[PDB]
């Protein structure tokens, strides 16, 4: 009842909806990022969102227990871990910029207002060159005029290493909701209801809400908005199938899938629905078009809020409530980001279970001292190349791996019967044929064009080097490569001539009876033909 509702409100926003997804739709064409985006939801975000929650509440295993249906593909299980402690390395730094802001709004009169201070450049217009919110980011809290590429960093900066420090201790003790869940809503109602009345907001509304047909034929939209739905649903992070492994058996699997992602879809709708009707007050007021007063970066919403905070009646008040918002969303994110891989972990080897503090401390430290990289001078292109690299190709690749192991392998028609044994129905045609066929191929399809349509970052006007690519290459295949590892292992071990080892390697460890007097289901056609 009111706690399934209060279930769907965690799920529905986070730290991917508020941050990334109007960055994303301002760097792309305003309103040619929704098409692509609706299209990928509604093709694979519901039936892959289906999957992973049927699949955690009927194995009841983290991460890596839930492939015994398919032993030789337990890769994947150790590809999503990997992922997600790459995303939680560079995930840790906006908290960071989050509790510095907040430190910085205890003043009477806001530090990004004008330009006076010793931290700006000649190239400053108040109210009419620079703004000064952006300026305030960049030469004050970055510090990123004093670094000439990603090829020269400098030491980190004792200023944020605190607001690191803070965090990690904070997001240990945590590891070791009535109002943490309802705060983001009330503060972003409140912020549409101030962005809609600036002169300037219809203009930006219509940019938002115009598709460009000619922004379609470019392969990188596509990309970004797979990668974004991966990012906001959580799929292929390992995250979903941890959390529903601790559900109750008799539980309705199938309306929470249809019910979260339709909240989550309108909250990325209004996130940037808000963010483009104060792009548009902002060009407006400053003589500027909309494409031509930002740039396309993780720099974005913390160069645009702090301007919307400031045209409020108190805003001291206002810019603390919505960074104390702010960091709270960012903690839960990390702190279920984080649970994932020490649960998966702790599930997988038996040592680790006299190890539990000792082993979440050797966790939180190696992401400490992993996240100290984009704390120097020069952090913003790490930030970039991570964010870039870390997830995308490999992420869709294991969700592909994923899909293909559990439709063709272990069986749509055992899986819809799995899923009639705990719930009284069984899934329709359209589900299973969203499963078999139609995911995996346009999965497959976004995963070549990924690969072989390559497209360097940048941040603003720096050109990366070669070796920045080379490096963010073997950082993206360092998670890919688990699968064939594991699997020439697997087969590598098991013990009898070659078809035995394949026929233990391939059937599902509850069908060993069977399997003893040859009666191996994946040896027939039938079996690969039924849909
Ligand atoms: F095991 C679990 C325990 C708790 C939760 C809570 O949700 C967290 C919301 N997720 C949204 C999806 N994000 C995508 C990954 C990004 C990321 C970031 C850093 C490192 C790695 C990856 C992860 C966070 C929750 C909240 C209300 C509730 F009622 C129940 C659970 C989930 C699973
Ligand atoms: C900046 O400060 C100087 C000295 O305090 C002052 O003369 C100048 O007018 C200020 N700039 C603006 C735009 O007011
Ligand atoms: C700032 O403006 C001056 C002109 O007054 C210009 O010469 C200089 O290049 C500008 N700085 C930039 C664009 O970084």
């Amino acid at each position: 009842k009111i706690d399934f509702l209060l279930s769907v409100i965690g799920f529905a926003v986070d730290l991917a909806n508020v941050w990334r997804f109007p960055y994303l739709c301002y760097k792309n064409g305003g309103g040619a990022f929704l098409v692509p985006y609706l299209l990928f939801m509604v093709i694979a975000g519901m039936p892959l969102f289906y999957m992973e929650l049927a699949l955690g509440q009927f194995n009841r295993e983290g991460a890596a227990g839930v492939w015994k249906i398919c032993p030789i593909l337990k890769g994947v299980g150790f590809t999503v871990i990997l992922i997600s402690l790459y995303v939680g390395f560079f995930y840790n730094v906006i908290i960071a910029w989050a509790l510095h802001y907040l430190f910085s709004s205890f003043t009477t009169e806001l530090p990004w207002i004008h330009c006076n201070n010793s931290w700006n450049s000649p190239n400053c217009s108040d109210a009419h060159g620079t703004t000064p919110a952006a300026e305030y980011f960049e030469r004050g809290v970055l510090h990123l005029h004093q670094s000439h590429g990603i090829d020269d960093l400098g030491p980190p900066r004792w200023q944020l290493t605190a607001c690191l420090v803070l965090v990690i201790v904070l997001l240990y003790f945590s590891l070791w909701v009535w109002i943490t869940a309802t705060m983001p809503y009330v503060v972003l109602t409140a912020l549409l209801l101030r962005g809609v009345t600036l002169p300037g907001a219809i203009d930006g509304i219509r940019a938002y809400l115009s598709v460009d047909f000619y922004r379609l034929c470019e392969a990188s939209v596509w990309i970004d908005a797979a990668t974004q739905v991966c990012f906001s649903l959580g799929v292929g992070f390992g995250v979903l199938i941890a959390f529903s492994s601790y559900n109750k058996f008799t539980n309705n699997c199938y309306r929470d899938a249809i019910v979260t992602t339709s909240i989550n879809s309108l909250t990325s709708f209004s996130s940037g629905f808000v963010v483009f009707s104060f792009l548009g007050y902002m060009a407006q007021k400053h003589s500027v078009p909309i494409g031509d007063v930002a740039k396309d970066g993780p720099g974005l919403i913390f160069i645009i809020y702090p301007e919307a905070i400031a045209t409020l009646p108190l805003s001291s008040a206002w810019a603390v409530v919505f960074f104390i918002m702010l960091l709270t969303l960012g903690i839960d994110s990390a702190m279920g980001g984080m649970e994932s891989v020490i649960t998966g972990l702790i599930d997988e080897f038996q040592l680790l279970h006299r190890h539990r503090e000792l082993f979440t401390l050797f966790i939180v430290l190696a992401t400490f001292l992993l996240s100290l990289f984009c704390v120097t001078n020069g952090g913003i292109y790490v930030f970039t190349l991570l964010d870039h690299f870390a997830a995308g190709t490999s992420i869709l690749f294991g969700v592909l791996i994923e899909a293909i192991g559990v439709a063709w392998f272990y069986g749509v028609g055992q899986f819809s019967d799995d899923i009639q044994q705990m719930t009284g129905q069984r899934p329709s045609l359209y589900w299973r044929l969203c499963w078999k066929l139609v995911s995996p191929c346009f999965l497959l399809f976004v995963v070549v064009v990924s690969i072989v349509t390559f497209r360097p970052p940048h941040y603003g006007a720096y050109i990366f080097p070669d070796w920045a690519n080379a490096l963010g290459w073997v950082i993206a295949t360092s998670s890919m490569a688990m699968v064939p590892i594991y699997a020439a292992y697997k087969f590598c071990s098991l013990p009898g001539s070659f078809r035995e080892k394949l026929a233990y390697a391939i059937a599902p460890e509850k069908d060993r009876e069977l399997v003893d007097r040859g009666e191996v289901r994946q040896f027939t056609l039938r079996h690969w033909l039924k849909v």
